[PDB]
This record gives structure tokens, C-alpha cells and sequence, in this order.
């Protein structure tokens, strides 16, 4: 009989290629269908590259692609058209915003399986030793606590010990979090929906600048080099009071053996001021079947079967992973293992989008322009003013001729 090969997800972060593997197999054991796992890379716009190699090719020899959100309007022509597959009613238990994501065209690309934010991590223990009650709203308070709690610590003994760590990595998850540090300055989101490049201004540039100054300070030199899990590791080692990054490392943080275990809680990312929008950048991931598959309709079944309510509730529960269905946030089971979904809720439903709407199929090649000019003032190499001109012109270019 066939089998059905899945590429999703990555060994190489957290558990999410264990786990994925592992529902791909029980799917299989359940259907009598053989499968195989294939393994991706790290970071996002790797495995972009990756699975553009079998694209390239019309290659059958995957049946099943996880795709980032960020994505359908770069990968639509290989994505089989899942809407004549689903009911109306079937379509509706997700979120409409993530539908609508995915949908390009009238095609329906994928399905929403997780989705994703960007949250501040904080460690409860330090703020309640340092005298802090809250954690912190704004982006000065971060600096101010991350200062004190470092010297405090430092003069403890904890020579590893340091404030904040975050992915300033040159890779798409800089994108990520200098959207958040953008945008929660009232600098805008870089492409505006309509097409605007808005972000040459003062605001976007006191952004970059802001972070430029944590680099060696409250941040490791190395910061310049840390994706997701370098983050996480020194985090999760208890090295840092605060980090930005997305809700799965919660559950790592709690597993047994875990360092900072019961020491923790999660908030929205501060802001420069309290008119300034919450920041938090809409993450995830969606299942597209290849237009390449010799086997569309035991592919679509996998894919429904991984974005149906007791997949998605177990990616919740071991993986503190959003559910990307309304009715998950109200289940008795995902709220006891994680309250702070229901409290970050209205955090996630108003998560800032990257310009991959009104970019499409330029989005990467934007996200690589914005990611190497704020990468330039990270290291040191531009102030914020010259790099959001610098990257105003590089955008210019790229969508010149582009119309959404
Ligand atoms: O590193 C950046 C990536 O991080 C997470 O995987 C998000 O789910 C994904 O949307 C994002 O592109």
C-alpha cells in the first residue's frame, strides 16, 4: 500500500519533531497505512529552502509539508487545493483569521494546526528576591529590573547569570522579534497592509537602538547568534530572568528536571509606553498537501486527522502549543495544564502579522532585507536611523512592481 511521507516540524527545537514523528505513526497504526517522518532544520527560512528543493522538482517523495504561516502565498502553486475536502462546517471550528491566512486565491493551502505569539517569560522567583511585584510593562522597566536582578546575582556568584536573552540570530525569527520591538514603539509593522513602507521613522529607529543597547549589557554578547533553542537553553538553565520567545517553551521549562521548574510565569512583551500597542508576533504552523502526491486523499486524511481536536489538544497539553480551534481555550483538560492561556488569550487573537499578506511571494526576500538591517544594529554595525532608511530602500526594490 502507499506510504505517506510527512516533512514537519524539527528534531533539532524542543520536542515538536518527536511528537510530530509520533502522531504521524499513530496515524498510520490506526489507518494501516505505512508512513515515513522526514526531518527538517532548525530555523524556518531553512526548511523554506529545503522543501523548495522537492517543489522545484515536483517531487512525490513528500505527501505532507508543514508550512509557516508566513508561507502560503510563497507555496500555493505546490499546495493541493484542500477546500473541496472540508465542510463549511468542518472549516469553521478554526479560527477565520488563520483560514484566511491560508486561504490564496480561493485556494485553501493548508490547514491551521498550531498558531503562535510571542510572549515575555519571567522568572516569579527573582522578581519576589528583588522586591517585584509585577513584571514588567514597559520596555525601561525590563532594563531597569534586568540590571539590578543581574547585578544582584552576579555578585552572588552566578557568573553565567544575565537579564534578557531573545533570538538575534540573522534568520527569520530576528523578523519576529524585531516586529514586537518595532511595533510596541508605535514604529508601525514595517509593510503596512495597504503596502506603506512605513518603517523609516523615529520610533522604528529608537527600537533598534534600544536593542542595540541590551547587546553585552543585560543581553550575552552572543545574543547576536541565538535562534529559539539558545534562547531557551540559557533560560532554561536559570540564567536569565526574562525571555522572548513562543509558548512551547513553557512546557519544556516544567518538565521534570527542568532547572527553572514552578519558577516561572509568561505575559505580553512590555511596550515603550502605555499607548503603545501590545506587541506579539502571530506565529505557526499550517499542514499542506503536496500538489505532488500520488496519494491526495490518504494525505488529506492525515492531515485532518493532525488538526483535528485530540491532536491539537494533546500538542497543548505535552507541548504547551496554541490550539488553533476556538473551542480548545474552554477545554477543562488544556486550561488546568496551562491557565495562561486563557489569561493571554486576547494576546494571541491580537497578534501583529509580518507583511506576508501584502508581500506574497517576495515575503522572504523582504524578511532576509529586514532581518540583515536590524541585524546591522545589533552588532554594532548601523544606528537604528541609518538602518531603517537603508532597509526602506531594500524593501522599495523588492516590491517595486509587486501589487496584493
Ligand atoms: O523563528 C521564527 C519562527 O518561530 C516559530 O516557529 C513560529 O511558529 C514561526 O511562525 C516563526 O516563523
Amino acid at each position: 500500500g502507499p506510504v505517506i511521507r510527512v516533512a514537519g516540524d524539527s528534531t533539532a527545537v524542543g520536542e515538536g519533531g518527536r511528537w510530530m514523528k509520533e502522531m504521524v505513526e499513530a496515524w498510520g497504526k490506526k489507518t494501516g497505512t505505512r508512513v515515513e517522518y522526514i526531518d527538517s532544520p532548525a530555523d524556518t527560512n531553512d526548511r523554506l529552502a529545503l522543501y523548495q528543493q522537492y517543489w522545484a522538482a515536483r517531487s512525490p517523495d513528500v505527501d505532507v509539508y508543514m508550512i509557516d504561516v508566513i508561507w502560503p502565498g510563497i507555496v500555493a502553486p505546490h499546495a493541493l487545493d484542500l477546500k473541496p475536502y472540508l465542510t463549511e462546517a468542518e472549516l469553521k471550528e478554526f479560527f477565520p483569521r488563520i483560514v484566511q491566512n491560508n486561504t490564496i486565491r480561493g485556494k485553501l493551502t493548508s490547514l491551521p494546526f498550531f498558531t503562535d505569539a510571542g510572549i515575555l517569560y519571567y522568572r516569579k522567583d527573582l522578581l519576589e528576591k528583588y522586591g517585584y511585584t509585577s513584571p514588567p510593562r514597559t520596555w525601561n522597566e525590563l532594563e531597569q529590573m534586568a540590571e539590578r536582578v543581574m547585578e544582584g546575582e552576579r555578585r552572588a556568584g552566578n557568573r553565567d547569570f544575565w537579564g534578557f536573552v531573545f533570538q538575534g540570530k540573522p534568520y527569520e525569527g530576528l523578523t519576529c522579534d524585531a516586529l514586537e520591538w518595532i511595533y510596541s514603539h508605535g514604529g508601525g509593522r514595517i509593510v503596512e497592509p495597504d503596502g506603506t513602507i512605513s518603517v523609516n521613522n523615529g520610533r522604528a529607529a529608537l527600537a533598534l537602538n534600544r536593542a542595540h543597547g541590551w547587546v553585552g549589557r543585560i543581553a550575552p554578547q552572543g545574543v547576536t547568534s541565538y535562534a529559539e533553542e539558545e534562547a531557551r537553553n540559557v533560560w532554561q538553565q536559570g540564567n536569565s530572568l526574562f525571555m522572548r520567545n513562543w509558548p512551547y517553551a513553557y512546557a519544556l521549562g516544567q518538565a521534570e528536571g527542568s532547572p527553572i521548574r514552578g519558577k516561572f510565569g509568561v505575559t505580553v512583551l512590555p511596550k515603550a509606553s502605555a499607548d503603545a500597542p501590545n506587541a506579539a508576533t502571530l506565529g505557526g504552523a499550517q499542514l499542506m498537501v503536496s500538489a505532488y502526491s500520488r496519494y491526495p486523499k490518504e494525505a488529506v486524511d492525515l492531515v485532518k486527522y493532525l488538526a483535528s481536536y485530540e491532536v491539537q489538544k494533546d500538542n497543548a497539553v505535552r507541548l504547551s502549543r496554541l490550539p488553533t480551534r476556538p473551542a480548545l481555550y474552554t477545554d477543562r483538560d488544556v486550561l488546568a495544564r496551562n491557565p495562561w492561556f486563557r489569561d493571554l488569550l486576547p494576546v494571541f487573537q491580537n497578534a501583529v502579522s509580518r507583511p506576508s499578506d501584502v508581500a506574497g511571494a517576495r515575503y522572504n526576500q523582504v524578511s532576509e532585507a529586514i532581518w540583515t538591517e536590524v541585524h546591522s544594529v545589533l552588532t554594532g554595525r548601523k544606528k537604528g536611523e541609518q538602518a531603517v532608511r537603508d532597509l526602506e530602500a531594500r524593501i522599495r526594490r523588492i516590491l517595486r512592481h509587486h501589487h496584493h
